[PDB]
């Protein structure tokens, strides 16, 4: 059975734990140790494929420890997310995408542009900004929301497929 090596990055408080813990236990939480960086399996059937996903919610990074640098330098896709309510988390992008250049000597590296909490009033990123940054480095942008589970599915199985395509 065939396994995908998923990597979720992106500033505190984006929302990666909240997506997968969506993907995972189909709930949205309020409140998860934001500090608590680990390792998630689920097993999803994917255009007739059954297989099984391990994927690593980052958390304290840039302090380095020997689980992330793994799955930093064996992930085969990465999603990389910002907040639409958090200028800052959509600049910090460039940053994640230059960390994954650097470990893969690459520029084709299966990824994912996130845009999360679309669910929230007056975004401060423009869907335009996201869709000329995704644009700029060759990749998927999809809105999501992890409180009201929307393009939850939709950003996983993407990254899956920009894998197979890879
Ligand atoms: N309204 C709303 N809140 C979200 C969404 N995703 C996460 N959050 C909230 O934002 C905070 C940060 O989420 P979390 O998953 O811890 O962020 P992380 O540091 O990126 O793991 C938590 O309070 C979550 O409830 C979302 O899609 N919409
Ligand atoms: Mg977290």
């Amino acid at each position: 059975m065939t396994e995908y090596k998923l990597v979720v990055v992106g500033a505190d408080g984006v929302g990666k734990s909240a997506l997968t813990i969506q993907l995972i236990q189909n709930h949205f939480v309020d409140e998860y140790d934001p500090t608590i960086e680990d390792s998630y399996r689920k097993q999803v059937v994917i255009d007739g494929e059954t297989c099984l996903l391990d994927i690593l919610d980052t958390a304290g990074q840039e302090e380095y420890s020997a689980m992330r640098d793994q799955y930093m330098r064996t992930g085969e896709g990465f999603l990389c997310v910002f907040a639409i309510n958090n200028t800052k988390s959509f600049e910090d992008i460039h940053h994640y995408r230059e960390q994954i250049k650097r470990v893969k000597d690459s520029e084709d590296v299966p990824m994912v542009l996130v845009g999360n909490k679309s669910d929230l009033p007056s975004r401060t990123v423009d869907t335009k900004q996201a869709q000329d940054l995704a644009r700029s480095y060759g990749i998927p942008f999809i809105e999501t929301s992890a409180k009201t589970r929307q393009g939850v599915d939709d950003a996983f199985y993407t990254l899956v497929r920009e894998i197979r395509k890879h």
